[PDB]
């Protein structure tokens, strides 16, 4: 049921558990307002997908992962597939754009 990654090693570890499942993650911060707007809808989807893994990465704690992905801004939406990023979205988005984007990548 989603797992908060507070380290650069945890991100890799959580991905290993993802296997062939689609991993949609978000880069946020304690001072990120729009980021909190996706929290409610992001978590709900994870229960409505029963296939993909939704995790939470905070750049405040995961300051080592971002630099490795070259992320610059929040709320960033990252899509991982087989340990590799198969989609990169920046800024917040509605529930339909997130789901549509996911359904479009989840296969």
């Amino acid at each position: 049921m989603v797992k908060q990654i507070e380290s650069k090693t945890a991100f890799q570890e959580a991905l290993d558990a993802a296997g062939d499942k689609l991993v949609v993650v978000d880069f946020s911060a304690t001072w990120c307002g729009p980021c909190k707007m996706i929290k409610p809808f992001f978590h709900s989807l994870s229960e409505k997908y029963s296939n993909v893994i939704f995790l939470e990465v905070d750049v405040d704690d995961a300051q080592d992962v971002a630099p490795k992905y070259g992320i610059r801004g929040i709320p960033t939406l990252l899509l991982f597939k087989n340990g590799e990023v198969a989609a990169t979205k920046v800024g917040a988005l509605s529930k339909g754009q997130l789901k549509e984007f996911l359904d479009a990548n989840l296969v």
